[PDB]
RNA sequence: UGUAGUAUGCGGUCCUUGCGGC
C-alpha cells in the first residue's frame, strides 16, 4: 500500500533550533513527522518521493555510492599497507551525487550499474523557498520545501492495514495540508521482489554484501553511534563479518515536543539516509526480503535498508 | 507591518528684405 500525497502548498519541518529567534531553516521530511500524519488517518515501511510526468516513478536519496559521474564506489583494500579505501575506479577523490534514484535504476543498481536516465537532480524534484516578512519585531523569515508541478510524497506502508482511500489531510509544521490517495503497490516494488532471488544469489556467491540506508536509522545501542554492531548482521544468517567500510555524511540531530508528556523528547542522533554499509560477510544471507529495518523506531519509518551486491 | 508627493533647478530659443523687373 502507498499512501501518494500532493502537496497542494509548501511544506515545513522544524529544523531542532527553536523559532525569539526569528530567523527558520527547513530539512527534510522526517519519518517521526509523516507517521503522525498516517496515524491520524502498524508500521511504516518508509517514505520516498513520486513524480507523474506522463509516467509514474518513485525517487529515493541518491545514494552517497554513486559519484557526480555516475561511477560506483567501491571499497578495495592494499594489504601491503592493510587499508581500505573507497576507489571510483576514476579517482581517488569523489564527493557523493547528490538528487534522487528512481527504483527502475535502483533494481539495477544493487547490481553495481547504474544508467543516466535513472537519476534525477535535486532541483528537478523540489527546491527551498524562503519568505520574508510573515508577522515591528513580529516579522520572521521561514523557509519551506516547494515541490514541483508533478510531483510528491508518497509513504510506503505493509499492506497490513486499511484506512480512508482518498482525502485531504494536514501534515508538516505551520498549518498546511496535502491532497492524500491510496494507490496500490506499482510494478517497481513487484520487479524488485522478483529480481531479489537473483540479486540475493549473486550477494551469495560474491561473498559481498552492501547496505543501503534509504530512510535515516538510530543505531545508537547505549548511546547514538554509526557503527555496525555484527550482532544486527548475524541475526539476517552472516555467520561472521570480515571488514565494515561505512561512508555517509552530517548525522541528523533531531527531537519533538511530545503531546502525551508535554514534555520534549530526547535529542537523538541518526545515520543520514542515503548512507552505504560494505561488508565482506561470511556464509549467506537468509532474509527473503530486499528491505529490513534497522536501529529503533523502525515502526516510524527509521532504518529501511536495501540489500546490494559488488 | 506601520510612516513616505519622482520632486526641485531649465525661455522651443538662434538664423533669415514680401521681394525682383515693366
Amino acid at each position: 500500500m502507498i499512501l501518494v500525497m500532493k502537496p497542494y502548498d509548501s511544506l515545513l519541518f522544524r529544523e531542532p533550533r527553536p523559532f525569539n529567534n526569528h530567523v527558520a531553516r527547513t530539512i527534510l521530511p522526517l519519518p517521526q513527522t509523516l507517521a503522525g500524519a498516517v496515524r491520524s488517518a502498524f508500521e511504516i515501511l518508509g517514505h520516498f518521493f513520486y513524480r507523474y510526468d506522463g509516467k509514474f516513478e518513485l525517487l529515493v536519496e541518491s545514494p552517497h555510492d554513486v559519484t557526480q559521474n555516475l561511477g560506483l564506489v567501491k571499497p578495495h583494500r592494499i594489504d601491503k599497507l592493510g587499508i581500505t579505501i573507497l576507489m571510483d575506479s576514476e579517482g581517488i577523490k569523489f564527493r557523493p551525487f547528490n538528487g534522487f534514484l528512481k527504483f527502475s535504476g535502483l533494481i539495477d543498481y544493487l547490481q553495481g550499474r547504474i544508467a543516466e536516465d535513472s537519476v534525477v537532480e535535486r532541483q528537478k524534484i523540489f527546491k527551498k523557498e524562503r519568505r520574508v516578512g510573515i508577522a515591528e519585531e513580529h516579522f520572521y523569515q521561514v523557509e519551506m520545501l516547494r515541490f514541483s508541478d508533478d510531483c510528491g510524497i508518497a509513504v510506503w506502508v505493509e499492506d497490513g492495514v486499511d484506512f480512508d482511500d482518498e482525502g485531504i489531510l494536514g501534515v508538516g509544521g505551520e498549518r498546511r495540508f496535502v491532497k492524500f490517495e491510496k494507490r496500490e503497490e506499482p510494478e517497481c516494488i513487484t520487479n524488485l521482489r522478483s529480481k531479489w532471488k537473483k540479486i540475493r544469489d549473486k550477494i551469495n556467491e560474491t561473498g559481498r554484501l552492501k547496505i543501503y540506508l534509504a530512510t535515516p536509522a538510530i543505531l545508537g545501542a547505549k548511546g547514538y553511534s554509526s557503527k555496525l554492531d555484527y550482532d544486527l548482521l548475524g541475526d539476517i544468517g552472516i555467520e561472521r563479518v570480515r571488514s565494515v567500510n561505512f561512508i555517509g555524511g552530517k548525522p541528523v540531530i533531531f527531537s519533538g515536543w511530545d503531546f502525551v508528556t508535554r514534555k520534549p523528547k530526547p535529542t537523538r542522533y541518526a545515520v543520514p539516509a542515503g548512507s552505504v554499509y560494505f561488508v565482506e560477510f561470511e556464509g549467506e544471507v537468509k532474509l527473503d526480503m530486499p528491505y529490513l529495518k534497522l536501529g529503533k523506531l523502525t515502526k516510524l519509518g527509521y532504518g529501511l535498508c536495501f540489500m546490494g551486491v559488488w
